[PDB]
């Protein structure tokens, strides 16, 4: 994997693990609409309460390390402090901002392809999936291959792409960013019976303490 | 105009007029990175100062009506009060929220197509543009037509689409949502010499006072 995989892991894993946490906290009602002074702030958690929860569910060893983990999510824009935004515009010396000027947290195309590729790899490495097999091309045995045509077929049936031409562009992006490769000759992706492999050998999703 | 156009105008015109204000306020440095107690708040304006500016530039007769106009923008999420979001996560009773749980302002495909079409229509009404002409098809005279092939050429040349097939898909959306039409309702959009028109007769951009 090397430097590319290390840096793509840095970019992507906290986003993946952070999203997993968000879903868990909704299911457990730690995130909910909260009222404070007759004012409703929707879909909020309380910092102290989340620290409690993290330790309570053995996601963090102590208060100090739970704070460090949530700080990492705050630093990457995954969570933010909810301050009191006045809803009423008034003739006062307060700062205002156009929503279009709000800061964003965009992902470049390499990171997007990495994160798409990891979802596919996890599905294809599951017992239920059988696309990945040792196969032969021009008399060479290769491990963990998939056929270009079969991969395009599966991408649609699973709903990872709407159409074959859409799924084809996805594979070209996966090729461009080194997520997949032709079994031997750096050949491009072609809708054919040629064999391809994952170049990127993704590691399991991180737990919170592993960030 | 009719019912479809009235409701698409309600959805879109405040967004266009508000965006135009954002660009103008940037040009005039009413929006800029502002410092407040050793914390830099980027791309902000000061409410009172914008009221000043609106009156100075005759967008509002008085402060009360200028406030009413900016409230309209705030109500549609175009502007918001910038409050102090603590960057450091602390073991405190403060509300936090996942960014993915922040409120959003989605636009459906019909409004997007309406807004795309209005931008294209304005460009085709610029003095240097010559795409729109009276032309004849199957012996019938039509006004304000454009040819599909010429329109696709221009859409790519103008950068409204990266590629010719992307420009083609845009036109299909314009047909789907009644923004453009075939001169005689006999064909979909086809990359060819067939003639098309704007079905939507867009009205001039709203002034702030008209929203």
């Amino acid at each position: 994997g090397g430097a590319q995989q290390r840096e793509l892991e840095r970019m992507a894993e906290v986003l993946v693990t952070g999203e997993q946490l968000r879903l868990r906290l909704h299911e457990e009602k730690v995130i909910k609409d909260r009222r404070h002074h007759l004012k409703t702030y929707p879909n909020c958690f309380v910092a102290k309460e989340l620290i409690d929860w993290l330790i309570e569910h053995k996601e963090a060893s102590d208060r100090e390390t739970a704070i460090k983990l949530m700080q990492k999510l705050a630093d990457r824009g995954i969570i933010h402090h909810v301050c009191d935004e006045h809803k009423e515009f008034k003739d006062v010396k307060l700062f205002y901002r156009f929503r279009k000027d709000d800061g964003t947290f965009p992902l470049d195309n390499e990171v997007k392809a990495f994160m798409r590729g990891q979802r596919l790899y996890e599905k294809l490495m599951s017992p239920e999936n059988t696309l990945l097999q040792p196969r032969e091309e021009e008399g060479v045995k290769y491990e963990r291959t998939f056929m270009a045509s079969e991969f395009l077929d599966w991408l649609v049936q699973e709903g990872e792409a709407t159409t074959r031409k859409e799924a084809e562009q996805l594979c070209h992006r996966l090729m461009e960013h080194g997520i997949i490769q032709h079994v031997s000759s750096k050949h491009p992706f072609v809708d054919s019976n040629l064999l391809y492999q994952f170049r990127m050998n993704f590691r399991r999703r991180r737990r919170l303490m592993e960030l």
